[PDB]
């Protein structure tokens, strides 16, 4: 609260939308979103991203890849390379998130190796952790959330750090009759605050920008917004819903 | 040689090009294979397909993409639907790619699940298939293979079944002095042929195309796609220098 740190709203469409439904919606979002009070981005699929970057041109939505390989270029059929968004000028890079690391083998060693790319790129890292429903039950969430910051972080500068936008996922909520409260979310990311102090010092973790990215609609932004700790949202289904986002946005 | 199957020679260019970098390549690459005698197909990356389709327009280039999800839509952060790809009119989809199976949890049942949903969405899919140094060595190249096939295509129609372009990859070769010698690649593709006849019938067999997808060079493709039972190419390095990807399309 006294110290300044932009907030950030992200909208993760996850695997939605053709090119053409694509740019659709952030012509819808456009002037919704004009004065908002924090940073906006969007983050359509991959073969969608040279089309909505070109279509908000000139205005304050900024864009994000869903992911990206580390290496330069190379034989990894599939993949994207950080060059081939920094050539389209993308702003952001979601790295790590729950979904990758679940069906497609995303590890802690690679997460490293990709946000080091993102700022070898001109790309904003923006870093997912979170622990599962059992790890919670156990009592392991800083310790799990703690391996993740330290391995996903390792051997960056403080320059580096401070930049990193890192949204905290409360895995152990995905599919069950209650989501996690404010609070809840408040402390686990405060706690995750604490793992970069330690790794990067005060002045670091004072400036760094941490996302909720658990269940985020129209009804959870202010109260959610409203916590010491909390710095933004990394918005799943609402995020592809012109209106509903913007209500998210301008919370 | 008796059967009628066209012969087909795809690019796969992996990790390579920004936008600029694609288009240039297929400009370069139009008054070169403007005449071939198969099918021609290149596989950019996602951010390349529309460009890439787009300059290829009019010429009998095809495109493919070089990996896609099963499902339409949905929590998949980080993955391409197949409706992506079909909006955009692509052509051809590699599925099962040894490097995808390898990084990134690839399983034979996502792999069938893909084949279907090429199927489904207008796609032409290229299956990928093959075994290690050690499942060679162990004497277990058909049995492994086998495996693959039975899983892989699970389900489809003798329609679908002689529409599938399958390319074996000689896993075991890659990295070593030696690379397969045409009468290993041929012997084994003709077992997948013998595969799919168990699978599908003698007429499906007959028809559907096997590519060798081990090391191709233009010097190396006249005599591999001399042999019986070779009907194409799945092309990696050589795919990125236009010059010698039409080498290897006028064989
Ligand atoms: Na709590
Ligand atoms: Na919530
Ligand atoms: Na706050
Ligand atoms: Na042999
Ligand atoms: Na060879
Ligand atoms: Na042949």
């Amino acid at each position: 609260g006294s110290h300044m740190r932009t907030p950030i709203i992200a909208g993760n469409w996850k695997m939605h939308y053709t090119i053409d439904e694509a740019v659709k919606l952030v012509e819808e979002l456009k002037p919704l979103v004009k004065d908002a009070k924090c940073e906006v981005v969007v983050c359509p699929t991959f073969v969608c991203l040279d089309a909505v970057k070109k279509a908000v041109e000139g205005t304050n939505i900024k864009v994000g890849a869903q992911n990206m390989h580390f290496e330069e270029k190379g034989a990894f059929t599939g993949e994207i390379a950080p060059r081939m968004l920094e050539a389209m000028n993308i702003d952001y890079v979601i790295i790590g998130h729950s979904e990758r690391r679940e069906y497609f083998n995303e590890t802690d060693e690679t997460c490293n190796k990709k946000v080091k790319a993102a700022f070898a790129h001109n790309l904003t890292p923006i870093l997912c952790c979170g622990e599962t429903l059992e790890q919670r039950e156990n009592g392991t969430t800083n310790d799990v959330i703690k391996a993740q910051i330290t391995a996903d972080l390792e051997g960056l500068t403080k320059e580096q750090a401070e930049k990193v936008v890192i949204a905290y996922e409360p895995i152990w909520a995905i599919g069950t009759g209650k989501t996690a409260t404010s609070d809840q979310a408040n402390e686990t990311i405060a706690a995750i605050r604490a793992m970069v102090a330690e790794m990067f010092g005060q002045e670091v973790a004072d400036k760094v920008r941490i996302q909720y990215g658990g269940s985020v609609k129209p009804n959870t932004i202010a109260e959610q917004m409203a916590k010491s700790d909390i710095d933004g949202a990394l918005v799943g289904g609402a995020s592809l819903v012109a209106a509903d986002f913007a209500q998210i946005v301008n919370y």
